[PDB]
């Protein structure tokens, strides 16, 4: 009867005896249908919930005042859906029994199943308010509040639970999840380790420990945590992805490959492993599978951004630009924050040329991710390409400030330094990069050139041999050489190599021009409508104040308009030089192009101009645009008066030279043809701008009786107008080797004016000795060369003729008055150790000898000083002046005795300067056109003995001259005597022969014949 | 006057205005000398503590009631030493001013400077009791209590401090130290990271974080923590050691080398880095520096144990045993817990031979460190050497249970399995090791032999070729071959290889014997005092129940005592065999040696015995001690009646053979000489132990008229005594090829007794058919061969002659009555695929043919079954019986038709069995002595046609016999006819010729001549 062994069968889990005995109870004592609801609890477990409703109906019918029937009613109703009604009678419950426990619990279970979190929380908190011991209900507020987001209020529920039942191993792992959210890992992995020590058959702790151990980049322990995690469940398919990532990061690639296969096997629909597997393959070589795998990944989802980026990159290694373009577009528009896509897109845009939008991509990429040095470097490349921002230099610097492990970035900023004039910084940076990058050739090449600028010849021949190997090797790799085409003529290389580099750069230029597919010009054969007058075109980024201009400036002045019409084309923007003033002054057609960035319309403009002959000044130099010639608009395009070494363009037509400078033997290394001058291709210009030095004057020396022209002299546009003012001075007929013929002229320029001790002359001597600015006697402003720029800079800038009378002194530069002056003025870098041995020998073999140099740049003086005594010379036998502007630059040479040449590559213009000054010059031909230049001027002067054939000959000639002072005197003589009679200055004749040669060229072309070596005009 | 801007100058830190103004105060208001004690505070900072005492004297004199004077007095006194007096007036202080603060603090400073911790603690706690705000005093109780050791009471002082002033960055790092002590690292590295985030110019936190990060075996983060630690202090010399250890553990050896150099540079006296640097070098090759560095280390301290161990190891690679011995002794006695030294010492003891003490070293090494698998493996080697503990097998198992990555350990336990009879386990283990160790040759060799036991011929020729390569390669490495000398004659190898392996093992044996330096014996030339009688010695670990004994047992029975005296030497302990009973029964001198483990006294005993001729039975087999012969005590030592293949000992003297088995052609591969028998060297023994089978009897077959001897037969010691009891049975003269001569004898053994249907004979037939135990008629116990062991095991063990009458039936083993029976009984492993093809061919070419085998072992039946039908045979054409003891083993052969030989290596004894049984035998000579054996018996029988010369001949002979049933009948005839007349059994004659040959040998030796091939005796 009344007995709970039926409830004990419930304790066992059966009903048979319980149900029969409770059936007996109903048939004897129908008051406990609640036991039938316990039977209904069996029914909940055994789905006989219909009979649960039956028993509940009985209970409520007999006993309408027991909540528990409604409780079971709610359970079955939640199974059957009416959850709001379940709440209806649950809240109808808990009224008659306010202290009922399980009602609150499963009520909250109901509401949370309905989405009404807030009510559920109050339900639990009420339950706790009644009972503080439910050590497994607290953890459920944990699971709830932490889901709501009120983290810091959660972490106070777990902790009560833990301290209540300290073996509880589910209130440690959850608490681990909270600390993992707030960001403090070093506690999160602690709490997890406690919660597997307490219960080593628990799976969630093992995973979560794996995850937070592969964020903190511990790896070995992460592997162990996973391995146990799956030996509790061996087919998890999500462990199998992470485990691969860890294997891939340790460096054990093959295990990653295998495990990824296992993961995709276990679960097929899985884009991430596809993408990541693709990366795993791509780094192992089998790229074909990589592309296919990326295809599969975006098949399962066309929006998975990572695959888009990576596949686009893969295509971009095959130049398939637009595919990658649109794909990067897609990824960026899906994910508007993905910095890597920004970088990749911008770089391919750099390939596209358009860059300002690429610039803003670089900007925004940094904006989202402020720690991406690579983008800084690349955007610096962009800026340097589009302008010359030194803030871009700062951008490089920022990259180093983020990571100083970039050899390439250092190389960049060093390039800016070299361009600017910051030589030491560039040196330091290149050494930095090389010490970080042993293998980098380009840094080696630029560093080599910089060292050659600074005369530091440590390991000299070693450097040349290594870099010769590098250029040969690089050229075989079918890439553009590191060595700049201009820099070549410093290093000793084969003719084949120098040519090959020239064509490398030339074909590079035509490679840019080709892709534009601009229509060809049908220009040629226009000599009839031309009405017998030809058209000549010159281009120059150096119309203005530049040595090239200083050399060709007067050529348009006497061009024949009858059969020729001249067209000027200034590439550079104007700078208001008097040079340029003259340029458009006598120009038949002056045309500016600084307003024309378009290669097209410029070339087209040439096409309408229909210029028969087109001539270049620039070639490969700083600041030129040769592609304008690469399109070959005009029928004939030629090199002239530029750096030697043919471009190898194959569309250039005619070099300019003479019979001897470029003989036919070396015609194998010049891509294009030859044109021969009667005397030389290098035309003088000084007499036009400085005819004032046509006559001179010299003061008396400290000693008398002997002649000393080259210590202190007098010059001035009105020096002759000053001679008559002199009361009585000596005028000796200075003689070259004469013998008595042709010296019996008026000899105004052939008689040296030697002023002996004269009262006015002596006086002005003392007022000049003290460094006084200038004095004026007899209406003539008496001046020194040193302060002519202060008197009027324009007089010395060459553009303006000087007016005053000029005096110069050896000791004005501290020069002793009785030392044999050997000198030169070429830029410093064109000197090597070997030639330095040559000056060493000659200077040693003369006691009262001095070598004159320039500190241009000044940073090389210590280094040359070192080797000066290393081969045993004092630090007083060599004297080096500072840089002086053009007029006094050429004037101060007149004080010197004998200049000497640099055999590595001659001074193109400077040798002309000293020759015009009347000082002698001596050289030995090399083997390159540049090297061969120097003898050309002498041959035009017809002084063959001043040319050597071997290095020993050079030394012997220098010794023979330096010893033979008398012959030196008459050498300065005959140089002076020829310079007035030389054909080097008949610019009338030069233009004459030049135009005549053009007409011969054009008449040969009128036959349509191929260009050929037009020897013997 | 009264003004504290003097105290403000103190705030600045100067005294000038303060001291002058307070001097003015004293001269106007002499009441504040305490300001002069503030001046004295400057004095403490500026060592003017004498004037501090002066000012204190003034203050106490005027004001004897201010503690502060005593406070300054205590400070200076602590400087001056009287610290107990400092406490004296400090405790004298704090009386008038009980609430003074700084007194408590510096009081505790005083006491802790005196070693009285306890009082100091109360001092601080009192201070706190007054003021709860001293956020920088709590941390000092921390520093104190944690030093006392009351950790868990410390951690409650820090925590109050931290929450008081949460920026305090010295109460985080210390608290980190506490958690590091209690053992919970994952909190320790947390608290440190908080305490560098709060203060990044703090050094102790950076080190301590480094240390606890290289215990938890994080490495990269440890490197970073150190690198910053020294960029705050760049010459620390203790960081520089740990940093090396971390570099060495990452695998970046060279950085470790460099940093160790840097550490020893910074600080010279530093043994640990020396020792550790030595390890760093030793693993890089430069061992010479390693020894020197260890020398330096123990120079700075002769007690540094680690260096002792490592240096001793280094020496032990140079065999310098005693040096390492004493050194390990030193290290162990310094450090009585160092398990590694225990292991090393024990292993070198294993080299020393003495092992029981090495055993206890292994025990104690495990005892201290219960997780050292290596020692388990080694001690297992020891135990297996000294006894055969299978608990040692368990020791191996324990090693795997610690780490199953030991291929070598698996190989060991597999060796035990193979020795025991646990073949499958050995197979599994060897495969396990090989799959873990691709490179291991020895496992390959043993695994190969095991496979050959189990007939699994997968990849057969591939295995032989690979292992042939391995043995050649191993032999060139000047090491003992993996292949056991006995196992060789299974694999096909060159004569050179087999010889070479024999000498490898032989020289190995003499290598053990050599080191003992036992004095040589002056035995030889003793034939005069011998009085004309020679002495012969036999050794055998197989006197007893063993085939060798079963073969030579009766030889001592007829040895001539006149000129020879025999000496027996049983190596093995007695087992009470009737064999052994006979052995000492007719022995001239039976000598036991199981009581003699000493090689010495045994060899000496032989020396006093002065035995002229010494003969071996064992050779390289299981259970032998050949070194006893390696010492060559007796003048002459010979191989005889053992496994073929000369030992290559070079101290063996004479093999035994005949003219034909071992012709002179192959004498190149036998180290020692030859001795020729008139007929053969292999002597029969059966007639002595089984003369009962001299006569037989056969029952009638199912069919009549034709003769069928080989289906059901009768035997028994009294079968002839039973023949007369028969009323009337047929006695047909069974004929070999006779022709009518010599067959006209009494023919008792030449007439086959064929019992036709006879009432008593038929009756006993039925009472045997049902498997009845046995029946008895006419006083004769009628028995079947199958139950003879149950009747009396002794009768079948060979030792005892059977008594009853024996019957046997073909179907008694299920054999069909009319199938051609081809058979053999050799051990299973002496079969290959190729010969199996041979039986395949012959068995195919006869319809009613059956092949009889044995399942010995039974594990090979499935594998042979596979290949049986693989070459296409049914599973009923081959029948295999179980193992049967000796008597019925040889008896059941009589039912068979024709036995067949295994050409790989013949059955030494079994062929003799079947020959004695009268069944025919056929073979083809191989090329090794073992192979050549089989034809020897036939040649002694003079039946040459039963010998083949090629494999095809073998098949053709088998076909010709199997087809020719009549000739088969007369073949069984002539085998039976010869076996009674054969010289194979005249043991009288065998001993005769044997002794005569000894005497010839000894008479040749009496001349002192070198041993030579004594052909033609």
């Amino acid at each position: 009867g009344p007995m709970e062994l039926a409830h004990r069968e419930y304790q066992a889990g059966d009903f048979e005896a319980a149900e029969r005995h409770c059936m007996q109870l109903w048939r004897q004592e129908p008051d406990n249908t609640g036991v039938l609801l316990l039977l209904s609890s069996i029914h909940f477990e055994c789905r006989r919930l219909d009979r649960s409703a039956h028993f509940s109906t009985l209970a409520i019918k007999q006993n309408p005042l027991l909540a528990e029937a409604y409780s079971n009613l709610g359970n079955v109703y939640k199974e059957r859906g009416q959850l709001q009604e379940a709440i209806e009678h649950y809240r109808h419950a808990l009224r008659l029994k306010p202290d009922f426990i399980d009602g609150y619990i499963n009520l909250a279970a109901a509401l949370v199943a309905a989405g009404d979190m807030e009510g559920a929380v109050q339900a639990y908190v009420s339950a706790l308010q009644y009972n503080p011991d439910l050590y497994c209900v607290r953890s459920d507020l944990g699971n709830l509040l932490k889901a709501l987001g009120r983290l810091e209020e959660a972490k106070a529920c777990y902790l009560k639970a833990i301290e209540t039942q300290p073996n509880f191993a589910v209130a440690w792992s959850n608490l681990g999840c909270v600390f993992n959210a707030q960001g403090e890992i070093w506690l999160a992995i602690h709490h997890f380790e406690k919660a597997v020590t307490l219960d080593p058959n628990f799976l969630d702790a093992y995973i979560n420990l794996g995850n937070v151990l592969k964020e903190a980049r511990i790896f070995d322990r992460a592997v162990a945590a996973y391995l146990r995690a799956l030996s509790l469940s061996p087919n998890h398919a999500v462990v199998h992805g992470n485990l691969a990532c860890v294997y891939y990061e340790q460096g054990l690639i093959d295990l990653a490959i295998d495990t990824y296969r296992r993961a995709i096997e276990l679960q097929p629909h899985f884009p991430d492993a596809y993408c990541n597997l693709a990366n795993a393959l791509k780094e192992k070589g089998s790229v074909a599978e990589a592309e296919d795998c990326y295809n599969t990944a975006l098949r399962l989802c066309p929006t998975h951004a990572d695959s888009l980026n990576n596949l686009a990159n893969i295509k971009r290694e095959q130049g398939n630009i637009e595919e990658a373009v649109r794909l990067y577009r897609k990824a960026l528009e899906v994910f508007p924050e993905f910095a890597a896509a920004h970088s990749n897109l911008a770089s391919v845009l750099q390939q596209q040329g358009k860059l300002q939008e690429a610039l803003m991509h670089y900007k925004e990429a940094i904006r989202i991710s402020p720690t991406f040095a690579d983008a800084y470097s690349n955007m610096g490349n962009t800026l340097k390409e589009m302008q010359d921002v030194q803030g871009a230099l700062q951008c490089y610097t920022r990259a180093i400030q983020i990571n100083p492990a970039f050899a390439d970035a250092h190389s960049n900023l060093a390039s800016i330094h070299k361009d600017s004039g910051n030589i030491p910084e560039a040196i330091a940076s290149y050494r930095t990069a090389l010490k970080l990058k042993p293998d980098f050739p380009d840094a080696y090449c630029n560093l080599a050139h910089c060292l050659q600028i600074v005369c530091d010849w440590t390991d000299y021949d070693e450097r040349m041999k290594k870099l010769v190997s590098i250029v040969a090797d690089q050229l075989e790799k079918n890439r553009l050489p590191s060595v700049h085409p201009h820099h070549s003529m410093l290093y000793p290389l084969s003719h084949g190599f120098r040519k090959a580099i020239a064509e490398r750069h030339g074909n590079l230029c035509l490679d840019k021009i080709n892709v534009l597919h601009k229509p060809p010009y049908e220009h040629p054969k226009d000599l009839k409508l031309s009405d017998g007058r030809l058209r000549v075109g010159y281009v120059s980024s150096d119309f203005g104040n530049h040595p090239t201009s200083h050399l060709m400036q007067s050529i348009p002045g006497m061009h024949n308009p009858d059969k020729f019409e001249v067209f000027c084309y200034a590439l550079s923007p104007d700078d208001g030089t008097n040079f340029r003033v003259k340029v458009m002054a006598e120009a038949n057609h002056f045309i500016d192009l600084s307003q024309i960035p378009c290669n097209g319309k410029a070339a087209d403009r040439i096409h309408q101009d229909g210029i028969h002959i087109l001539v270049n000044m620039n070639g490969y130099t700083k600041g030129a645009r040769n592609e304008l010639f690469a399109l070959r608009p005009a029928p004939i395009q030629a090199m002239w008066l530029g750096y030697p070494g043919t471009s190898g363009a194959l569309f250039m037509d005619y070099i300019i030279t003479d019979q001897e400078t470029s003989p036919a033997e070396v015609a194998e290394q010049y891509s294009e043809k030859l044109a021969y001058m009667p005397h030389t291709f290098f035309i003088g210009d000084h007499a036009n701008m400085f005819p004032h030095l046509k006559k001179k004057a010299v003061i008396d020396f400290k000693s008398n009786g002997h002649i000393y022209d080259n210590r202190i002299v007098l010059n001035g546009i009105d020096l002759k107008a000053f001679l008559d003012s002199l009361p009585d001075v000596k005028i000796v007929k200075m003689k070259c080797p004469d013998g008595g013929d042709n010296a019996d002229s008026s000899n105004t320029a052939l008689n040296m004016p030697v002023i002996p001790m004269n009262t006015i002359a002596e006086a002005v001597i003392e007022m000049i000795n003290r460094g006084q600015i200038q004095i004026t006697i007899n209406g003539f402003s008496i001046s020194n060369g040193l302060a002519t720029t202060q008197i009027n800079n324009k007089a010395a800038t060459g553009e303006e003729v000087p007016r005053t009378i000029i005096v110069t002194t050896r000791s004005q530069y501290g020069l002793p008055e009785d030392a044999i002056v050997y000198c030169n003025f070429n830029q410093l870098y064109k000197i090597d150790p070997s030639t330095l041995q040559m000056w060493a020998n000659i200077l040693k073999r003369v006691p009262n000898s001095v070598l004159w140099l320039l500190r241009f740049p000044a940073v090389g003086e210590p280094n040359i000083q070192q080797y000066a005594q290393n081969m045993g010379l004092p630090q007083n036998r060599i004297i080096f002046s500072p840089v002086a502007p053009k007029e006094e630059h050429v004037r101060r040479g007149q004080l010197a005795d004998v200049c000497l040449d640099t055999p590595l590559c001659n001074g193109h213009t400077t040798g002309m300067d000293v020759l015009w000054a009347g000082t002698p010059m001596v050289t030995m031909p090399g083997e390159t056109l540049a090297s061969r230049v120097a003898a050309s001027q002498l041959t035009c002067l017809g002084c063959l003995e001043l040319i050597a054939k071997n290095r020993q000959e050079y030394e012997d000639i220098a010794v023979k001259l330096g010893t033979d002072l008398e012959y030196l005197k008459k050498v300065r003589g005959k140089v002076w005597k020829q310079r007035i009679s030389s054909p080097l200055f008949n610019t009338k004749q030069y233009t004459m022969e030049l135009e005549r040669l053009y007409l011969q060229m054009w008449e040969h072309y009128a036959a349509g014949n191929k260009p050929d070596h037009m020897i013997k005009p």
